[PDB]
């Protein structure tokens, strides 16, 4: 591996899942309305049914009334599909969206853990560099106390270990992070796929039912 590449993967993940979290919040809001409308598309269709019935009282003629009731009932099936659909599509997406935020949301805590570590590392690197420059400065003074040169040496050497170790941890945190990303995405498909299946089944019956309703009331 290479140190640049590990940071390149860091900045990428952090930006991407910031875009995604804020995105997920917008799709969630979209859901909240969708439940609310499906609730009241249904009321929309209660009125609709009511008018058909309200018009079968003021006509009665034999070959118009028969279809007219069938149509009220048809409408009540559509009314019903609207109610159904809040728990099909709306509920299914709304639950997985919230869930993806939890998973991004956990990877924000994981980041913060590293991020304090990075912030410490830069202090450790600018301290090391200052010290390394102080030794150089003494050399071209022309006169050095060798005591202080050795006191600087000891702090230079301790900071060299601190940097070497800290950089090592960044790589393996990053390798973990790759595995983490790679796991995370795989889960997000499995999440969506099950959710989709749950939908697929329910949706096929709910519509099968509309078609059956249609046949009954087509044949009048």
């Amino acid at each position: 591996n290479k140190f640049v590449e590990q940071d390149d993967w860091f900045h990428d993940r952090r930006v991407y899942l910031d875009a995604l979290e804020n995105q997920l919040k917008a799709l969630l809001k979209a859901m909240d309305n969708m439940v609310a409308q499906r609730k009241a598309m249904a009321e929309a269709a209660a009125d609709f049914s009511a008018s058909l019935h309200a018009l079968s009282t003021v006509e009665l003629s034999p070959t118009l009334s028969g279809p007219l009731d069938a149509l009220s009932e048809l409408q009540l099936a559509i009314r019903d599909v609207y109610e159904r659909q809040a728990q099909q599509d709306v509920l299914t997406f709304g639950i997985i969206i919230e869930e993806y935020i939890r998973l991004i949301g956990s990877v924000k805590q994981a980041f913060s853990q590293r991020q304090k570590a990075f912030h410490s590392w830069h202090s450790a690197e600018s301290e090391l560099m200052k010290k390394k420059a102080a030794q150089d400065k003494l050399l071209r003074q022309g006169k050095t106390q060798q005591d202080r040169l050795n006191q600087v040496n000891a702090e230079v050497i301790d900071a060299e270990r601190k940097v070497h170790q800290a950089r090592l941890l960044f790589e393996d945190m990053g390798r973990l992070l790759r595995s983490e990303l790679d796991r995370f995405e795989r889960e997000k498909v499995e999440d969506f796929k099950s959710g989709v299946e749950t939908f697929l089944e329910s949706a096929v019956e709910a519509q099968k039912e509309l078609i059956e309703k249609w046949e009954t009331f087509l044949m009048q």
